[PDB]
């Protein structure tokens, strides 16, 4: 049966939610989207409810709405944000115009936790382990996060971690901004068709920052950032240069004075030698040669957490819709079907 819904004004819009959800309260000061904390009286869980902003206003937006719902419905993993519930107050497709998504409420993001400070090596081990455990799962479904950074890593009091915003402008990537500091060079400057290992670069940047309390590559712009990157990892060799399909980018890279890879032990003074080794394997310029999430989990740095029988992979994820061209109402009908067919977790 259909639950009873009640109306409330929260984030300049009227939220219409099932009675089970009580004490709705906006969180994140707009940073996470139109999101409210709530108490789910049915499960006893503290939850986060996200209302999608004008989800079917254009073809691009309607497809994005479908994409996010498909992604959230697929993800069933401890270290990845998943769906506890999805609902609409609509009784039919013709009425359908709002989508509400429900997940676990997490106390903070990693960025607000790290607070300019060095973390203990054990804390770094545990946090990075969880990120890699989640990424192994995500990557096994042929999904790429693309924008992994401390602000989309949600963490509770016990340091338990869940990955937000997976699989989803020029101005906000401009300048001295955290929005670009964790990006692999190949994607930051559109060198080539990029793969899953862009996410591994990001983990390396995050891991280094947890170990030192400092941004690894705090570039003031795209060019400044590239120079910071290349000083640490060295300028590309001939092999990688061939792989830069963008003739323009390839030609610029060649104009830079060649630099050798630095000694990471001299860069990360005092750090666990195993952490240094892993950082070296993650922060490789050639993306073909970066360590994978599955491989990184088996690295000696995670000896006290690694368990090959407790690091699950995902069911197959059909993303053929990505190369499909449809009308707004067609994307909207596909979305409606996915809402209606939702089965809650036990
Ligand atoms: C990280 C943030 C910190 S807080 C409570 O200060 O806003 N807490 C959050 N816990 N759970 C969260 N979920 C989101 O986004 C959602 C993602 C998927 C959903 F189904 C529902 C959501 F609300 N954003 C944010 C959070």
């Amino acid at each position: 049966e259909r639950p009873t819904f009640y109306r409330q004004e929260l984030n300049k819009t009227i939220w219409e939610v099932p009675e089970r959800y009580q004490n709705l309260s906006p969180v994140g000061s707009g940073a996470y989207g139109s999101v409210c904390a709530a108490f789910d009286t049915k499960t006893g869980l503290r939850v986060a409810v996200k209302k999608l902003s004008r989800p079917f206003q254009s073809i691009i937006h309607a497809k994005r709405t479908y994409r996010e719902l498909r992604l959230l419905k697929h993800m069933k993993h401890e270290n990845v944000i998943g769906l506890l519930d999805v609902f609409t107050p609509a009784r039919s497709l013709e009425e359908f115009n709002d989508v509400y998504l429900v997940t676990h409420l997490m106390g903070a993001d990693l960025n607000n936790i790290v607070k300019c400070q060095k973390l203990t090596d054990d804390h770094v081990q545990f946090l990075i382990y969880q990120i890699l455990r989640g990424l192994k799962y995500i990557h096994s479904a042929d999904i790429i996060h693309r924008d992994l950074k401390p602000s989309n890593l949600a963490v509770n009091e016990d340091c338990e971690l869940k990955i937000l915003d997976f699989g989803l402008t020029d101005d906000e990537m401009t300048g001295y901004v955290a929005t670009r500091w964790y990006r692999a060079p190949e994607i930051m400057l559109n060198w080539m068709h990029y793969n899953q290992t862009v996410d591994i670069w990001s983990v390396g940047c995050i891991m280094a920052e947890l170990l030192t309390g400092r941004t690894l590559f705090p570039g003031t712009d795209h060019i400044d950032q590239l120079k910071l990157i290349l000083r640490l990892v060295g300028t590309p060799g001939a092999e990688l240069l061939k792989k830069i399909s963008s003739e323009s980018a390839r030609n610029y890279i060649q104009s830079l004075t060649q630099m050798p890879k630095m000694n990471f032990a001299n860069v990360f003074i005092g750090a666990n030698p195993l952490a240094v080794d892993l950082l070296e394997k993650m922060l490789v310029l050639d993306s073909d040669k970066r360590i994978t999430a599955a491989q990184a989990l088996a690295h000696a740095y995670f000896a006290q957490y690694h368990d090959p029988d407790d690091e699950p992979v995902a069911d197959p994820y059909d993303q053929s819709f990505e190369s499909r061209d449809l009308l707004i109402d067609e994307w909207k009908s596909l979305t409606y079907d996915e809402v209606i067919s939702f089965v809650p977790p036990p």
